[PDB]
C-alpha cells in the first residue's frame, strides 16, 4: 500500500510498475483564460501531491467550517496511497486554446482511420486526460472525482473508463496478468528497469523538435471491444494460432517458456505477435500498459468487455501508428473491435514541489 | 485464502464480506425444468472448482486441440480470493416447471416506492449469482464461465461490479465508507451473531415455505448518487442528513464510531434514526452492498451510487417497512433508486454431491 514519488523528471504512472485498477479520465477544456487554466493547473499538481501521499486535498476532508463543503470529499479516509500515480496528458484539441497552436508537437500525430473501426465520437478524444492508476479502486476513483471536483467550472469531465484488472508489465520479474481472451497480455513490453529501452522508444527528446515534451511521452489510448461469445467457441487451436503462443504458459509457439524468444517464422503469418513483433515493424517499441472493462451487458444477453489499451511512445508516427497498420491482417481482427480512441501528449515530470503540470509548455 | 463452499447456508450472506462484487441477474430461456436442473447441477460442480481457485470442466488448457477450452482461463494464476458464488431465485422463476405454488410469501413484490426511477432492463430476473471475491478478475472469470456453460438455458439479463475496501492495505475490522465519504455498515447484522441471524436474516421451516429453511430473502437496489450535488453541501448539511459524524463516525453527542446512538439527537428526517430498528418495529436487516462507478454520464458528471443489497429473513418485515420509512429521508435530495430486483436464495449445498435448488426441484 505504499506511495509511488510523485516528482521526477518524468511523470510517474508510465515506467512505473503497472497497479492492479486503473480510472481513466479525458476532459474538454470550458475556459478561455489562460491565466484562469494555469491557476487550475497548479491547483491539480497540489492536489495530486497530495492524493498520490494518502493525504487529503486543501484543508481535508472534515473538521472545517460547519457551514462549508469539504475540500476533500472524504471517500479515501483511512485508506493507503495503495501505489496511486497521477498522469496528465494534452490532448491535440487543447492547442486550439490559449495561444498554444504553434506548440503542438509533431509527434503529437492525429491517428489514421483504420479498417473495421466504429469508434464513438463521445467516447473518443479530449482536451486532457488523467490516469489515475492504484492497487485500490476506491483510491483511483476518489482521485479523480475531487480532481474533477477542483476543476468545476474551467474543464468538464468528456469520458471515462475504469479498468478493474492490469492486461500489462513493465515488470518481467513478476507475474504477466491476462486479459480477457485467457492469455498472458505484456511479456515483451518495455521494463521500468530498462533505462536505454525507456530512452529509445519511450521518452520525447528534445531534439525530436518540441524542446517543451523532452522528458515526456506521447499517449495512445483505444477502446477495444471483444467479441466474447465468438472467441469462446473457438477451438484451443485457433486461440494459440491468433496470437503465436500457448495458452497456458504463453511461450512462442515451438517453446517451453513464457520469457524463451520467440521465433516468429514457426507462427501463422496473421499471428497477432508476429505482426506486432518490433522486428516485423522495422524496430518500432511500444511500453503497452492497458487494463480490462467489463461496462455491464449488451441488452443481448451476454457481458459487455474489452481490453482499454494504452500505449505510451517516443513518437506516435514511430510507434503505435506503424504497429496497429501492421495489424490490419492480424487473426485478432475477427475478436475484436476498436469502439474509442484518443492521443495525449504527455509532458515531462514535476520535478519538484515548486513546479507544476505543464509548466514547460504553459511557462 | 478460501471460503468453504459448502453449508447449511449459502456462503456470501454471513461469511465476511469480500473486497470486490460481480452480482449477474439471469433470465431463463428454456421451458424443459429436467434441461434447468440438469443446468443447475453443472453450475454447482463448476462453483465447487471456482470457489477453490480451479478451473471449470477439464482446465483452462491441455485438451483437445480442437475443442474450446472448458474454463475461458482469465483467471490462471490467481488465488480463489475468497471467491463466493451466492443463487437466488426470482419471483418470474417460478411461473415456469410447474413452480407457481412453490412461489415463498416470503419472496414479497416491492410496491413503488416515493421517487424510483426504475431502469426495467436492469431490474428484475429469474435468477441472480452474487459473486465475491477480493479480486475483481476472480469474479468476474466465475460469472462469465457461468454465463458460458449456462448459454443456450439462460442469459444474462443485466450485470453490476462493485467495490468495498481493498484488504491488502485496509484493516479488515474497519468500516468501509461509501462514496459519499460516510462509513457505511458501523450497525448491521454481524456474521458472528449466530441468534441474530436466525431471528433476522434465515428462513424458518415454520414460517410457510419448507424448501426455503436455511436460505435468506435478497433485495438488490441500484441507487444512484448525486455526486456533484453532494459535494456542494457543507460538512453541517451532509452530518446532519445522516445522524453521523463524517470523520469518526460517530452519533451525534458521541465520541465513537460504535457508540449506540441517540435517535432523538438527530434530525427528524435523518437516514440513522429513519432507518434504525427503533423506528421500525425492531425491523433489522443485512446489509451487504457494494459502491459502484460506471463511468461518466452524458452530461460531464459522475456515474456512481451504491449496489444496495440487504439479507432478511422475509422481505415483508425487513426491506419493505425500513424503505417505507425512508419516504420522509434527507438523504433522498441526493440519491435516485434506479434499479431493484427480490430473489429467493435458497439453503446450503450440503455436500459434494447435492446441487443449487435441490430443495426446490427434489
Ligand atoms: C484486445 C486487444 C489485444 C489483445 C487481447 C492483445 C493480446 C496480446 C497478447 C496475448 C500478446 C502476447 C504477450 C506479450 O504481451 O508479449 C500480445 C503482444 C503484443 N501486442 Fe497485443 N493485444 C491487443 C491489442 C494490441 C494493439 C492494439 C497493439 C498495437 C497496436 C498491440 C501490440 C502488441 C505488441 C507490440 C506485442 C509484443 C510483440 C512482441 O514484441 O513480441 N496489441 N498482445
Ligand atoms: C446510497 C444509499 C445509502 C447510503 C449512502 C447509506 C448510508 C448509510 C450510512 C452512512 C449509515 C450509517 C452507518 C451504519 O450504521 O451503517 C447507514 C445506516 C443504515 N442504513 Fe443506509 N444508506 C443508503 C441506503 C439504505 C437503504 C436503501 C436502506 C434500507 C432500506 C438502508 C438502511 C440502513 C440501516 C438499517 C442502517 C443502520 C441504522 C441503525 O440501525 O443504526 N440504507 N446508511
Amino acid at each position: 500500500g505504499s506511495a509511488v514519488p510523485f516528482h521526477g523528471a518524468h511523470q510517474a504512472g508510465i515506467a512505473t510498475p503497472v497497479q492492479d485498477r486503473l480510472h481513466f479520465a479525458a476532459f474538454d477544456v470550458t475556459t478561455e483564460d489562460r491565466a484562469a487554466f494555469v491557476a487550475l493547473l497548479k491547483e491539480w499538481t497540489a492536489a495530486a501531491r497530495r492524493l498520490t501521499a494518502g493525504h487529503a486535498v486543501g484543508e481535508g476532508a472534515y473538521g472545517g467550517l460547519p457551514e462549508a463543503p469539504p475540500d476533500d470529499t472524504g471517500e479515501a479516509l483511512g485508506l493507503k496511497p495503495s501505489r496511486l500515480t497521477l498522469t496528465i496528458g494534452f490532448g491535440p484539441s487543447l492547442f486550439t486554446r490559449f495561444g498554444l497552436a504553434d506548440l503542438r508537437p509533431e509527434a503529437l500525430a492525429d491517428l489514421p482511420k483504420f479498417p473495421g473501426d466504429n469508434l464513438d465520437r463521445a467516447r473518443s478524444g479530449g482536451d486532457l486526460c488523467v490516469q489515475a492508476c492504484a492497487d485500490d479502486p476506491q483510491v483511483a476513483v476518489h482521485a479523480i472525482r475531487n480532481l474533477a471536483r477542483i476543476g468545476f467550472g474551467k474543464v468538464v469531465v468528456r469520458w471515462s473508463q475504469l479498468g478493474f484488472g492490469k492486461t500489462s508489465s513493465t515488470t518481467p520479474d513478476k507475474q504477466t496478468p491476462r486479459n480477457l481472451l485467457g492469455f498472458k497480455d505484456g511479456t515483451r513490453n518495455i521494463a521500468g528497469t530498462e533505462k536505454d529501452r525507456l530512452d529509445r522508444f519511450v521518452w520525447a527528446a528534445e531534439k525530436d523538435g518540441t524542446p517543451w515534451m523532452t522528458g515526456g511521452s506521447y499517449l495512445v489510448a483505444r477502446r477495444i471491444r471483444m467479441h466474447i461469445e465468438t472467441w469462446d467457441r473457438a477451438s484451443l487451436q485457433e486461440q494459440e494460432d491468433v496470437f503465436g503462443r500457448d495458452k497456458g504458459e504463453g511461450a512462442p509457439v515451438g517453446k517451453a517458456k513464457e520469457r524463451d524468444e520467440p521465433f516468429l517464422k514457426a507462427m501463422k503469418p496473421d499471428a497477432h505477435v508476429r505482426l506486432a513483433h518490433p522486428d516485423s515493424n522495422g524496430g518500432a517499441t511500444l511500453l503497452r500498459r492497458g487494463f480490462s472493462y467489463t461496462d455491464g451487458t449488451d441488452g443481448l444477453g451476454r457481458l459487455d468487455a474489452g481490453l482499454f489499451f494504452l500505449a505510451y511512445q517516443r513518437d506516435i508516427r514511430t510507434g503505435f501508428v506503424p504497429v496497429q497498420r501492421n495489424l490490419a491482417t492480424d487473426a485478432l481482427n475477427e475478436f475484436i473491435q476498436h469502439v474509442g480512441s484518443a492521443v495525449f501528449a504527455v509532458p515531462p515530470g514535476v520535478r519538484d514541489a515548486d513546479d507544476w503540470w505543464g509548466s514547460t509548455l504553459f511557462g
